């Protein structure tokens, strides 16, 4: 439906074409900031009490104070969801180290609130490569993401279209924007415990998964464990549950989206649909 | 003398006031850009020539085109100097990796140019602790800048102003803004050769040090070091160098500058003359 024609700027409502900062802004400078990233259907922002709980851990770890209270800042996003007259958006919140007087010493963050259309996003897996590397500070969502956009080229050239990161090549991690998880061929679940991004995705996925009674491990996985699985899948807000068909030269079955991916897949729209009924 | 009036943004001269960047910008959203730092004096931005070299470096790693050539970047630098009316100053590029249309992939980088007074920047030198962590990218001058600036509240609160960090708690490598040296006994100047930054300041020490006919080690130091070491220092545009007083628990001498770091000290003062002399 309709068009997106406003941002919102430390609680200011701003047409999109004046959303701006002053480049002392320390995200510009520094990369000094946080974001959290989540959908809206139905005029709601899904599990949005999870997404500001981790927007409010990831802004302490910074030491960056959110000028809002959350029940304050939940009134800025639904009163920009009515802005923008949409009921189906992408939503974006950033925290960045703010306006600072030498160019590194935070003093004050600025707010973005910025809104966009639903993602877009036959029967094939993602095909992805492994690559070596861990996010730094990676429990908390900061707005560093060099890696994984340096990566774009690489991952391109080599026939691929993402990739997972591997911890000193030896430890299984997730992608630059998605939880990564594998089914065993006895149907257990296995994802990385630590020195990950926390998805909303990935608990909704996991919960869903052991209430079905379904084994989860989550653990360290070895890279060596990939020969073992039976399927692989990502997680993420713009891909809920997504069948990855090939990592380097290995196909997943025959690449087509295994058994317990396609009933994961199936509880998390379940998951999202519960959700709506109650709001 | 005169006061700072204009920026650069993509070639064009901004009064400062106007010098925002739209909020779609990756610095913003994904940390995603490089930069570089340095001052002028006498009209002149000392060692411009190496400091542009690395700039190009620096975009070329993130895969980012600069729109202007070397030579038509020193122009509108030296243009921004003019308009700016002053002889005496700090200059900071930055190249963002422009305004995304999915708020990942670069389409198009942002060219900054800012421009500040000259550092403001008693016998004792700094007092810093060490800091296990290892720089994302260490050889390109990115503008990440987060574990480097969330540490700032950690060094004040336990004594310190400045860090070192330690590669796996082993291996000095350099501070978030500074370069790193020690003195041996035996005045052996030893500074690490990977996974730093290769600071234009440890350069010009570096080649004084060597024309002088001292001992210069570019190598591996074990942090164990830290206790043959007779003094250590820090190099950076901003600081020159810098005597440092105390690591940890471990005063450096009497805390006052070492015989060697104060050699280099008017050393690199005479590479800063005898490169004004050439412009
Ligand atoms: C490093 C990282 N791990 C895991 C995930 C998955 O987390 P959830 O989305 O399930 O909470 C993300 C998602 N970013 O998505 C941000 C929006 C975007 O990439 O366009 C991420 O950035
Ligand atoms: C990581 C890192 N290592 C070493 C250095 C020293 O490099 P040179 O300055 O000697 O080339 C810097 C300097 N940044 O200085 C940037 C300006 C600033 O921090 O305000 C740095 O950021
Ligand atoms: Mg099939
Ligand atoms: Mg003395």
């Amino acid at each position: 439906g309709h068009m997106i024609k406003y941002y919102n700027i430390n609680g200011q409502q701003v047409p999109v074409e004046n959303a701006t900062l002053h480049v002392s802004d320390l995200s510009i400078l520094r990369g000094y900031g946080i974001f959290d990233y989540f959908l809206a259907r139905e005029g709601h922002p899904l599990f949005l009490d999870d997404y500001l709980n981790r927007f409010y851990r990831s802004a302490a770890e910074l030491y960056l104070e959110i000028p809002f209270d959350k029940a304050e800042l939940r009134r800025q996003i639904y009163a920009l969801l009515q802005a923008n007259e949409v009921r189906e958006a992408g939503i974006r919140l950033v925290l960045t180290g703010g306006y600072s007087p030498d160019g590194y010493t935070p003093v004050n963050p600025n707010l973005l609130i910025m809104m966009y259309d639903l993602p877009a996003s036959s029967a094939q897996g993602i095909k992805i490569i492994t690559h070596p590397f861990q996010r730094e500070l990676p429990e908390v969502k900061t707005i560093n993401y060099s890696t994984g956009i340096r990566m774009l080229k690489t991952i391109k050239e080599r026939g691929a279209t993402d990739l997972i990161y591997v911890d000193q090549g030896e430890w299984i991690r997730e992608s630059a924007r998605s939880n990564f998880f594998l089914v065993m061929p006895d149907n257990t679940i296995v994802t990385a415990d630590e020195k990950i991004l926390w998805g909303i995705t990935r608990r909704q996925v996991i919960d869903a998964a052991r209430e079905a009674g379904y084994a989860v491990e989550e653990r360290r996985i070895h890279i060596t464990e990939l020969d073992q699985a039976r399927e692989a899948f990502f997680t993420s807000t713009i891909k809920g549950v997504m069948a990855i068909g090939q990592i380097d030269d290995r196909v997943f079955g025959d690449g087509t989206i295994g058994k317990v991916t396609q009933e994961l897949q199936d509880l998390f729209v379940g998951k999202v649909k519960a959700y709506l009924e109650t709001c």
